[PDB]
């Protein structure tokens, strides 16, 4: 297990969205979805020069499992995947420069919602999560799982854990007061009101 410290600015951006009160939490699945497609865009574009690409699956889409004894949500995708070098250099993200236009746009009146307009959406993970799980396979490297509770440092490890062939599986480990978005008819509501265009197969998970 290597243990890494968040870049300061990363560290700041995390503490933003954790301690900033802002009640509007739902559009950390709009984020996270919009990773997810922009991923299964890569792989998709790769793909149309390159079919053995797809060797480690063709099905290019977006699962959302709930799990409420694990209080768990999560998003797994059939994209690129990530390197154990983009993992740890911000999970692919230009996340030092994005924080840093973030933060001068929240003083200019935007708010938290247009995080994703500084490629920086991932973090807001945090708005709903007190623990993320990032298990990635990308073709030219092997599974890693990232993970943080914040408070400054991650930890990457070789997985050990099912294997997934390609892509990024995302697991939330809820807020106690976070669970509605377990629910069944809370998630359908929020991917119908800011993910309802994207290009990919969503499939809402039962229990
Ligand atoms: C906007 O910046 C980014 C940066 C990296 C990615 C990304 C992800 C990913 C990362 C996070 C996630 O929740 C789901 C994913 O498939 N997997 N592979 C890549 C290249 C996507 C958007």
């Amino acid at each position: 297990v290597e243990t890494f410290a968040f870049q300061a600015e990363i560290a700041q951006l995390m503490s933003l969205i954790i301690n900033t009160f802002y009640s509007n939490k739902e559009i950390f699945l709009r984020e996270l979805i919009s990773n997810s497609s922009d991923a299964l865009d890569k792989i998709r574009y790769e793909s149309l020069t390159d079919p053995s690409k797809l060797d480690s699956g063709k099905e290019l889409h977006i699962n959302l499992i709930p799990n409420k004894q694990d209080r768990t949500l999560t998003i797994v995708d059939t994209g690129i995947g990530m390197t154990k070098a983009d993992l740890i250099n911000n999970l692919g993200t230009i996340a030092k420069s994005g924080t840093k236009a973030f933060m001068e746009a929240l003083q200019a009146g935007a708010d938290i919602s247009m995080i994703g307009q500084f490629g920086v959406g991932f973090y807001s993970a945090y708005l709903v999560a007190e623990k993320v799980t990032v298990i990635t396979k990308h073709n030219d490297d092997e599974q890693y799982a990232w993970e943080s509770s914040a408070g400054g440092s991650f930890t990457v490890r070789t997985d050990t854990g099912e294997p997934m062939g390609r892509g990024t599986k995302v697991i939330l480990h809820l807020k106690e007061d976070q669970t509605e978005y377990l629910e069944e008819r809370r998630i359908k509501e929020i991917v119908k009101k800011h993910s309802q265009f994207i290009g990919y197969p969503i499939t809402l998970f039962v229990e």
